[PDB]
DNA sequence: CCCC
DNA sequence: CCCC
DNA sequence: CCCC
């Protein structure tokens, strides 16, 4: 199988570890043996002008996934939303309310449907590629999530010297390592079968970085970098 | 403690990773230190004529567990169904409806009770051995689940040269290793305390096998073998 | 951040692995990098005269946490109860019933509020330190849980030769190591980022100890010691 | 809600 | 409830 | 539904 998946992840934290804004949206192409991605795109947001209550992330996600899909022609697109694998192009008010998701889950998706359902329908008529809301059960999504963490670290690397101090909240139970020329992100959950990512970047000088648990959010790590 | 447990696990997958049928039903004897099983039985199903909608699996389980229990005389039998550790022989509609399980779970078990409750009551009157539905809380069940994976791999080993290619979906977060004369199964979850299994088999030559994450079901591995 | 957290953990088990009573209540001070604690208190209960139905544990916890907090002046106190991080001092029946907790959870805390809510209000007016019910989401709480496991082993070490045999049920997925002069406790979940503890103690001789899974409670280990 |  |  |  060849799958394109997209996720938004990584957050700027204040000194009380409260999230300020999300950082990276990543679309990945995942192929056998489905442990990583060698082909991917990234779109950075502005964490300092980000609405956490708003759900722009998923609109960026589905767009970025399509952009990658039109180039690599995958079998399917995985969107990070656990709706039981329902096709976005089939998302109308009728089908949303019939899902066994929270009542709030239903509320949010009726508004997204105005743009995303026709968008998925046109793309399906073009390419025949479905865009399914599968969320947590999907490995390409989790791999995309790992890369979202890595690009958040890269974002921190590229932006540490203008802000002189950054706390980056990583996605769930993943760690990062920084080599001379690349960032390595790895899932901390061995049950996932060895999921990982790698992104080439120039690592700036005069910086020190640390990785430690978020004391307020168990199984979430914090990436801290200074000058 | 000496516990007999039984589980059905392992599935033949198509190339879209959709399960076709279940493979192995295994009953195990588990003793201190409760990390493995050295005494076990296996019953193979036909994955290509298997009904996933049906619940024959649990009927195969309770049969095989009893068959093994009559040989090794355990303290108790663990059946793989999370009902809070209630004895099967005590299953009437009143207590089933009083279980904190889904409405679909209740419907299924009310129909299962017709055969399974007298079966458990008769077995208890003979041997004094209870049959409890404990499921996820039981370690012997997980050990049985691991062996279901091991015997599923063995099934693939024995049937690969007639089918020239097989995708076997293993039970949750377990891996297998293939040595010269045996298959070794290990839980990928270190939290379970080092649970494993081991089964002797003649390993066919001229085969290639690979283990990788199921892209559609996170934390589930896929065993693929070809000629 | 400097956080004081408290948890009760560790249980004396009978030979059917059924818990008799809880052992150790521990309050810990946790600072960056939030992986362990170098400052902690322990209060022992009598497992053989313990009410498991009762909720003495949480009253011992909040008391012991305050005692330590009065000495080290932390930023906040973490109590082991998952109520979404709500301040205990604001817990009345009105806000309790508005919590997304079980019907049993509401009943228990409505009764606890009679004593604990004025206690939390009094402590907050004195020191300005909030006592929040964060529970499973807190890392300092988990560290306290690990030390509770360590002190349960210590309790067993100190009481083994008078009891001539002990089964100690540890907290979820943690292991212990016993050195010449200390007990080392480690989380078995790599997702938590390497949480651990250490307690110096005199180790009695002519004892043998073993660590293995509780066969009736998956992901819970058992500590057994004899003479 | 907590405990194994 | 179970299966991947 | 997502985010830490």
């Amino acid at each position: 199988m060849r799958i394109v998946a997209a996720d938004t992840g990584g957050a700027v934290l204040d000194e009380s570890f409260q999230p300020v804004g999300l950082i990276a949206t990543v679309a990945v192409l995942v192929e056998k043996p489905y442990k990583t991605s060698k082909r991917f795109l990234v779109k950075y947001a502005d964490p300092y002008n980000y609405d956490l209550s708003g759900r722009q992330a998923i609109r960026d996600e589905i767009e970025l996934a399509i952009e990658l899909a039109r180039e690599v022609s995958p079998d399917v697109i995985h969107l990070n939303s656990t709706l039981g694998g329902i096709e976005v192009r089939k998302l109308d008010e009728s089908t949303i309310d019939a899902l066994q998701i929270s009542d709030r889950g239903k509320e949010i998706w009726k508004e997204l449907s105005k743009d995303l359902q026709p968008l998925a329908k046109k793309f399906w008529e073009e390419t025949g590629i479905e865009i399914i809301a599968i969320g947590k059960s999907s490995v390409p999504v989790r791999i995309a999530e790992i890369y979202a963490g890595i690009f958040s670290v890269k974002w921190a690397l590229d932006n540490v010297k203008e802000k002189g101090g950054l706390l980056v909240g990583l996605p769930r139970y993943m760690e990062v390592e920084i080599k001379k020329d690349k960032i390595i992100g790895k899932s901390l959950d061995p049950r996932e079968g060895g999921l990982y990512g790698e992104v080439k970047t120039e690592v700036p000088q005069g910086i020190k970085w640390e990785l430690y648990p978020n004391p307020l959010v168990r199984r979430f790590m914090v990436f801290e970098i200074t000058s």
